[PDB]
């Protein structure tokens, strides 16, 4: 069914509903329609709730999203049709929506955002999240065009085989940007263009195996999450980290570390915190010399507490001869 408080508030509770509510109003403020069985959405189904700021249609089997299904949306703020079945994007779909703050597309199979343009007048636009982690395969300069200042940018190019150059350099400013990316190939082509416009930077699930390093950057944290990597590709990693001057905060948790080269961290001089944790470190005394002693040399950079696997005692508290 749907219930509606007397504010607006309007929820799909039980998962039954096979197409959005018919008859719904002015009054309508928010919409959460979640883990429900809607396929399909007209351009009937919306036209009169000219007050709604908030959609949420995530987890619903929709394919189909009729060209002005959001024509009178105008108050929409929050836009979420995360994990669909939307195989292609239609920028008559966001045109009306210029009041958007955030909006997710997250988890639908499609292959690419499209021949056109679907963000150009978001102006308001501060989280945006988009692909999926197995179909979407590129990324296009026009992506993304009209964005100029976000505070989220989400994207999931788990599968992604072409990045076309400058696609990320026209947005001047993003405070965090996650990319989801298992192989590193493309790597150093989206840093290039993502170096000074963005605060925090976090890479995750990428393949780190024979990755090779050889300006001015602003990124002042650098997160790594579920990458696969060794001594080796840690210190080409490393060689990359080493050149932002300005690096204040470097996240190594949880990507299966067992180990660091001696010296890895020696030239991080201007870091101000470092996470190691949830990695299940070899504690063994000749391999983990260096960390242990850099720990309690760097005794205020490391924020949490790395622990050592089996024992479960703190890296620090290992002393080797
Ligand atoms: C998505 O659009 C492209 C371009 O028109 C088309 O080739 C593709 O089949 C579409 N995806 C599907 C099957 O929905």
């Amino acid at each position: 069914s749907l219930s509606c408080d007397r504010n607006g508030i309007c929820k799909g509770s039980s998962g039954s509903l096979n197409s959005i509510p018919s008859g719904l109003t002015e009054a309508v403020k928010s919409l959460d329609l979640s883990n429900n069985r809607i396929t399909y959405i007209s351009n009937s189904d919306l036209q009169r709730c000219v007050n709604l700021q908030a959609l949420v249609l995530t987890s619903n089997g929709i394919n189909t999203i009729e060209e002005d299904s959001f024509s009178s949306l105008g108050s929409l703020e929050h836009l979420d049709l995360s994990y669909n079945y939307l195989s292609n994007l239609s920028s008559s779909w966001f045109k009306p929506l210029s009041s958007l703050t955030f909006l997710n597309l997250l988890g639908n199979p499609y292959k690419t955002l499209g021949e056109t343009s679907l963000f150009s007048h978001l102006t308001k636009l501060q989280i945006l999240r988009v692909g999926n982690m197995d179909t979407f395969t590129k990324i296009q300069r026009k992506d993304f065009a009209g964005l100029t200042f976000l505070e989220e940018l989400e994207i999931d190019a788990s599968d992604l085989q072409s990045y076309e150059p400058k696609s990320l350099k026209s947005i001047q400013n993003v405070s965090h940007l996650i990319l989801h990316m298992k192989q590193h190939i493309l790597l150093l082509e989206i840093f290039v263009d993502v170096t000074s416009s963005v605060e925090c930077l976090e890479l995750r699930d990428t393949d780190l195996d024979t990755f090779h390093f050889s300006t001015n950057s602003l990124i002042k944290k650098f997160t790594f999450r579920n990458v696969k990597i060794t001594d080796e590709s840690l210190f080409q990693v490393m060689k990359l980290l080493n050149q932002i001057s300005g690096l204040l905060e470097l996240e190594f948790s949880r990507n299966q570390l067992k180990s660091v080269p001696d010296g890895i961290f020696d030239r991080l001089t201007s870091l101000q915190k470092i996470w190691l944790h949830t990695n299940p470190w070899d504690c063994s005394c000749p391999r983990i010399d260096y960390l242990s002693r850099w720990l309690n040399k760097n005794s205020q950079k490391e924020q949490g507490s790395a622990k050592c696997s089996g024992s479960g005692k703190p890296v620090r508290s290992i002393i080797c001869p």
